[PDB]
């Protein structure tokens, strides 16, 4: 039916651990995909993500960023990315998607993302509930998870 | 004046130029420098959007707007190969020019103008002499009240 | 016993590969890596050179020649665009990984193997384990030797 | 006279020296410039070790040894932010400049000279003429030759 795919990372910021949605079952998952040159990510994308961050509490709600680079390759690798997220005082775990044999990476592209920002909703038992590519309504996006935060654990 | 004449460029490239441009090609037009780093949140929020309101509110035969690419830290995260990218994705299409590597972490031009940080916007007059050295938050109103003046002194 | 487990690879990019090698894919064969800086002497003038003997010397089948390019200073100078035309040059022309970034300065495959420096040569036997790590000048007959001694045990499985 | 004069230097960028260099600033010397790319073999393993020979065989008030890094391939891959950190990886400390990017893939100097590639050897003389330009491998016996006879000029 709806099973959200694995995550696919090469490399984690902002973690002590290889995050998978499985460590993450029984909380709600809020997955911001984004390129760091990407003016929406940066202008509305991100924002956003640290505006849920702040507004949900930790053991309730996971809120992960997704580097999924899909164009300019070599201009956006993760030591320029250790750098932005340092700048932008990015503090919550951010993954860099597993290049693909393409110009998607590999989650992205289990995804069918659209490209970016796109943020991604995944319930307790972890499936997809959500799929947003580009703006999104904060008013509907807080709505949407406190469905999901009002469902039945697993 | 009490003013100084403004230190040539050292570029190491351009971007978004079909010329290596030097200052003493720009005499006879008000230049305006912005110097930015690409991952310098306020260069990005304010800075570049200030040197484009620039570029659109001023025409080319009379105001050069030149972007200078100051890196003095995280270098590796900001090579000319990342800001191509970053022009391209921001529609950025005024000449910029990376600074070249300094001795230590600044680069020759930001050093050379003893510049204290980015975003930096600097004015240079019709006579090659630097005018203003702002750092920071710039007022739109002064920024054009001091362009006009300039604008307004005759050519040399 | 002194075979210490070898740490997974954790790599940024490859040239020279159509995949993305793991030392599990490797299982079986033994396993040379030179752990170079593109811009240090001492790799240019030994540790490559070496690699590249290495490589000439045994057949792929049985041992499997890697570069790790760990670069953890001057990192500006020693980016992607660099290493490929410095393996271009020098016709390098077996894998070579770039080491992740780490935390601080040295990138994360060589913190996990606790490299003093470049050039490193690290050898890992047909199951896996880590059995040399030289730094620096190596000896020829030496290292032909531990490599023999290696291929000479039995397959894993 | 017999000897072209040697065509100005057009230099982006100088590492390893306090001033702009020019050509006229050392006339009454004895030139020797090694032209080179980092990333280029011949030049890392002959080209710059004969030019440090050179530098330590002859006092700097009668020899300058200069460095031109002329970069006309892989331009992406050596740019002066990569020759920064090799001259400091290979303590080269004489003076080298950074050839002015032409408009196609030859630097600026380079083509005024007309090299073949690198590693490339000039000697100018003590009035500023060139009198060799060697491409490739260079006799150290020729060399120490060539620079005595121009050392033996007058003024």
């Amino acid at each position: 039916a709806m099973k959200a795919p694995e995550l696919q990372i090469q490399q984690w910021f902002n973690s002590a651990t290889d995050l998978t949605l499985a460590d993450l079952r029984g909380k709600v998952i809020v997955i911001e995909a984004f390129q760091m040159l990407c003016p929406g990510c940066v202008m509305h994308g991100i924002p956003l993500a640290q505006k849920v961050r702040a507004a949900f509490p930790e053991d309730k709600v996971a809120v992960l960023g997704l580097h999924t680079v899909f164009e300019h390759h070599e201009a956006m690798t993760p030591i320029s990315l250790k750098a932005f997220l340092h700048e932008y005082r990015i503090k919550f775990p951010v993954g860099v998607d597993q290049p693909g044999d393409g110009a998607m990476p590999r989650t992205m592209a289990a995804y069918q993302m659209r490209g970016t920002p796109s943020l991604l909703l995944i319930d307790k038992a972890g499936d997809l509930r959500a799929h947003h590519f580009g703006d999104v309504s904060e008013l509907l996006l807080g709505a949407e998870i406190a469905t999901l935060l009002g469902e039945a654990a697993p």
